[PDB]
């Protein structure tokens, strides 16, 4: 079972002693810190799965407080334990955080160098109970970083989509979570995957499905889809010399539904060329437009092999131009390009489909370790911080500024989150909120007290992260 | 609850119907594929995978209603292998039948090897084998955290070798800094646990728990802490009131080692004149048992620890030891916590060297450098079909893409030796039957819903040691 007293980074079990005495608040606050490929906006999604999973309800038990108590007498090699501290909430509150925690919504698009959420505590006794909880909080780096990243891609398929085609039908099927084996864990792949579904409806990391379900939930009964597809061994079972019996098995098998066929098992040249362009191709072009084959190419440049791949089929088969110029394969037949693909990527193979014509219907993307892996804390900067005490009754606001890195200056005092007069967003540092000159506080309480205090729907989130492209 | 039905690649449910008809057997294999660095990988985490996730009734009749019910809506069709899926509660009581044999976990093994393989035993699950590709390759990210901590050991012992005649507190020398930095709880436990295979300083503590239970070690626990500040207990305390903070600090843990982060305003002020002026009385009277830690954690990391060891050379008696390098004196030591990953550790490293500065008056703490920034790709973990039976003939198979010769995988049915030389080599297409070089390395470690072959920590430990702790003796 999970143990909210062995769920911090060791050093914290050692602050309640190191505070200035008479501390009765601490408040502390996350943002994604502006550094002086952009990111200028980022995603605010996955704090509601932590408030549920892990701070909520009854989390202190005197078992857990002996558990604690018996592993950092090893760890430190001393007795540093609060146990004072813990028994306190269990006996005061039976076991309840005392803990206030205001958040922007969920799905708003905020810009760098802004509050998200903040947190203190409502006990005096319980000041040492704002930061301890600051390892579990901070993991909201992760969801709001897939899901930012995540944003981005759409915002660069959306472009390229409109400019080939005219209009953005497809979009939200344009890249495809591929992750699942690529993460470090169980527990990642289902936060990451619900992160990807913010923007996207493809999925294969099932684990994605049942943490929306549970934790957000939507109108439709499932939140992403996905499609019949082979992969290598499903075609190399075969044997060397029968990669075209594979072919025609599996598009048979799968005739009356969409269907991906890696073709790069031996030479996927020679697979499109010649299997799929010769061999196979009354298979092909008798399918149903809600039923194309997917050819799939999965390895060498990337931008190289899609480019060839669709020169190969549109000498092969029966290419049309559409109203922008641009080039279109029939109806019954896609490419996806599921290699290689990260954001930066992603830019340079659309880009160069543009510049020889091709439109960006006739591709979809997969994206596996770039989507939920390739990604780290510093790439928004998350980061959380406290900026205000208060000690023998006196507020201050506190922050820290090192003089080597003006970037890692924090904020000080009392945050709230408003709108500008033309519509973007300002954080009030020191208490400054209160004097009203700028309309409401955009943050509400989430959590307190170990209650959840406002939730969103995955429906809702969706519609806060929407594309400004998409709202127009 | 975890459902194994549930936990694969979408386009997996659907593989069943594609492998050739009369299919009996889909063997499988894992490796770090071959391609300079990381030339030899760390084997570690399945047995975490094979317990959590793999053993035991891990079919029921409630967990089959759910994923059919789920892939109904996820693929809008019925796709799902209900019957295959029904025959293994049925005939098993929902124990699967798969054999794997493994490399002993800590095994420290060259790229392009074989470090497990995965078959069916009943022919009725021939696809079975690759339902599982999903979850066991989730080993990459123990395999490569571990694999990396042990590289940063490598540098880390050259230049204390170096520096100071011997590896004295090497295993103390990287502390894991990444639990907030990982994209999860479970993560976090795997991660940290990972390092720990290296090191034994952590402050990721869901690693520990996740040792007890799944390796066991002989002490009480595998990794161990120190009291430290963080930028909040310092800055708490108001900005004209730094040295209040520090002085109230190293008193409270006056007879334990104290780490104190020192660049909440200015570093090189906080070194220079408070430690090294107003309080260094508190410093100076200290117990070498008991040091006081400077922490610096922003700025060019190489830059920042040269001119904080300059300032406090200044400031403090350094010693010259037998090597010729400065040591300070015992009660105070630095640990560089910001921007350390195995590249700027390195250069840290190597610039102190320069500038005659033992490595013995450092530690460093990695967070995302440690146990986030890394990926599949890094050693190539894969998982691939190298062998099948069909209508009763076994076939080897394997996959070589024209444009990516590095993506060619192996054929056949697999096995590890020993060279003549003392060195592995992974024999293909059953060649390892022919008895020419000796007996298979990989164990059986999993067969039919049960762990059949398992390490303690300690064992696991033993095995990743580095050559050189080894010589000596
Ligand atoms: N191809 C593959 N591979 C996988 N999935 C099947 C898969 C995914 C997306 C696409 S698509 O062309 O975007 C598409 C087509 C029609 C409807 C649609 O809509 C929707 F997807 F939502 F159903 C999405 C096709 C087929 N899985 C995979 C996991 C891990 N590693 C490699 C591979
Ligand atoms: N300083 C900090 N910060 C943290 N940990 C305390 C910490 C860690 C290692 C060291 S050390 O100098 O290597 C050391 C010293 C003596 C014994 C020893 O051995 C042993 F490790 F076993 F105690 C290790 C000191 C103090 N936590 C932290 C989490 C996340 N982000 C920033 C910070």
């Amino acid at each position: 079972e999970f143990n909210i007293l062995l769920a911090t980074d060791s050093y914290k079990v050692t602050h309640y002693k190191q505070y200035p005495p008479n501390t009765s608040k601490v408040y502390s606050y996350f943002e994604c810190r502006e550094k002086k490929v952009k990111y200028e906006e980022t995603v605010f999604y996955g704090l509601q799965y932590i408030l549920n999973k892990y701070l909520k309800g009854k989390v202190v038990t005197k078992e857990k407080i002996q558990e604690a108590k018996d592993v950092y007498k090893e760890h430190f090699q001393d007795d540093v334990f609060n146990e004072k501290g813990w028994n306190y909430i269990l006996e005061k509150y039976d076991g309840h955080l005392p803990i206030e925690i205001k958040a922007v919504p969920e799905g708003f698009v905020i810009p760098r160098g802004n509050v998200l959420f903040t947190v203190e505590n409502t006990d005096p006794e319980c000041y040492w109970l704002t930061n301890w909880i600051e390892t579990i909080l901070v993991q909201s780096w992760y969801p709001i970083t897939v899901a930012t990243n995540s944003r981005e891609q759409k915002k660069i398929l959306a472009k390229y989509l409109l400019e080939t085609s005219g209009n953005l039908d497809g979009l939200e099927y344009k890249l495809h979570d591929f992750g699942y084996r690529g993460v470090s864990s169980q527990e990642t792949a289902g936060i990451g995957a619900s992160a990807h579904l913010v923007n996207f409806k493809g999925t294969d990391t099932v684990a994605g499905l049942a943490l929306i379900k549970k934790y957000y939930g939507t109108k439709d009964p499932v939140p992403g889809y996905s499609v019949p597809a082979a992969e290598h061994s499903t075609i190399t079972a075969w044997g060397k010399d029968h990669e075209k019996d594979a072919f025609e098995h599996i598009v048979t098998q799968f005739s009356s539904v969409p269907v991906s066929v890696v073709s790069d098992s031996y030479d996927i040249y020679n697979a499109c060329e010649k299997i799929w362009g010769e061999d196979l191709r009354h298979l092909i072009v008798s399918r149903s437009t809600q039923a194309p084959l997917i050819i799939r190419p999965d390895s060498g440049n990337p931008l190289d092999t899609v480019l060839k791949v669709l020169e190969i089929l549109g000498k092969k088969f029966p290419v049309t131009e559409n109203s922008k110029g641009y080039k279109l394969l029939p109806p019954y037949l896609r490419v996806i390009q599921g290699d290689g693909v990260d954001i930066n990527t992603l830019q340079e193979i659309v880009e160069g489909m543009k510049q020889k014509m091709w439109s960006i219907e006739n591709i979809a993307f997969g994206s596996g370790g770039g989507l939920l892996q390739k990604l780290t804390r510093d790439l928004l900067n998350c980061s959380f911080k406290c900026s205000y005490v208060v000690t023998n009754g006196l507020g201050i606001n506190v922050f820290k500024d090192p003089v080597a890195d003006p970037n890692k200056r924090s904020k000080k005092g009392r945050l709230s989150l408003h709108r500008t007069p033309a519509g973007n967003f300002v954080t009030l540092e020191e208490g400054k909120g209160d004097l009203e000159e700028y309309g409401q506080d955009l943050l509400h309480t989430v959590f307190k007290n170990g209650k959840v205090t406002k939730s969103y729907s995955f429906d809702e989130i969706r519609k806060n992260a929407q594309l400004n492209i998409e709202l127009e």
